[PDB]
């Protein structure tokens, strides 16, 4: 699960797109996504 703070992904992002327990996974910009 991706870290707090750490990059979710967005379009494009076949990586740990799940944060972990306690983060959520934000869509700041199209690709860019973090773990708020």
């Amino acid at each position: 699960t991706q870290c707090h703070y750490g990059q979710c992904g967005g379009i494009g992002y076949s990586g740990p797109t799940v944060c972990a327990s306690g983060t959520t996974c934000q869509v700041l910009n199209p690709y860019y996504s973090q773990c708020l």
